[PDB]
């Protein structure tokens, strides 16, 4: 099946998912001189005080922290959005080296990792219906650079031991996503898609301008994960990032 190796990598996805070559594929390079300041764009509204995390699972191409989205407990509104988007899960993309790992790039600069906070439009009723709509999801993208430790990230770092191989899951309650946000909510936004199959073009991307920094040792633990299931030959979960896709006349707007 699809993965990130030379034989099942991003360059191959189009065979099973032709939308891979679509008009609004993600990620993209953010050209900062070409992005347009849009003054009509409202400030992002992140209300995560009532977030309920449930669990963490190694799905074979990352590890997701899942939240209870049966009520409007953790939501995103404002910015370029219309309505309420409920937080469903967050996951990262990282590299084998600190010089790569993010999906989105800024003026072609790659970061060590990229965090994606996935949200779905509540007028569609469920995540599965939302992925079939043009304004179905909203993904908050946050870049990670290696520097000082991120306190709020350590609880995640500590449980990875437990979900080492594909298919493993662990209880992961009372985790507050607020500890993963930078100070500034300035962002860039554009219409795009999921970055892993099915690559559905249902995403409004909100990429934060300010990176969060994490320590070399925190990123090191992400690289100890496996793409393989237990009792299989070990394959380090590294470089689970899709390269930049053509912008194709979409316009990137800036809130600043
Ligand atoms: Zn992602």
């Amino acid at each position: 099946h699809w993965g990130y190796g030379k034989h099942n990598g991003p360059e191959h996805w189009h065979k099973d998912f032709p939308i891979a070559k679509g008009e609004r594929q993600s990620p993209v390079d953010i050209d900062t001189h070409t992005a347009k300041y849009d003054p009509s764009l409202k400030p992002l509204s992140v209300s995560y005080d009532q977030a309920t995390s449930l669990r963490i699972l190694n799905n074979g191409h990352a590890f997701n922290v899942e939240f209870d989205d049966s009520q409007d407990k953790a939501v995103l509104k404002g910015g370029p959005l219309d309505g309420t988007y409920r937080l469903i899960q967050f996951h990262f993309h990282w590299g084998s080296l600190d010089g790569q790992g993010s999906e989105h790039t800024v003026d072609k600069k790659k970061y060590a990792a990229e965090l994606h906070l996935v949200h779905w439009n509540t007028k569609y009723g469920d995540f599965g219906k939302a992925v079939q709509q043009p304004d179905g999801l909203a993904v908050l993208g946050i870049f990670l650079k290696v520097g000082s430790a991120k306190p709020g990230l350590q609880k995640v770092v500590d449980v990875l031991d437990s979900i080492k191989t594909k298919g493993k899951s662990a209880d992961f309650t009372n985790f507050d996503p607020r500890g993963l946000l930078p100070e500034s909510l300035d962002y860039w936004t554009y219409p795009g898609s999921l970055t892993t199959p099915p690559l559905l073009e249902c995403v409004t991307w909100i990429v934060l301008k300010e990176p969060i920094s994490v320590s070399s040792e925190q990123v090191l633990k992400f690289r100890k994960l496996n793409f393989n299931g237990e009792g299989e030959p070990e394959e380090l979960m590294v470089d689970n990032w899709r390269p930049a896709q053509p912008l194709k006349n979409r316009q990137i707007k800036a809130s600043f």
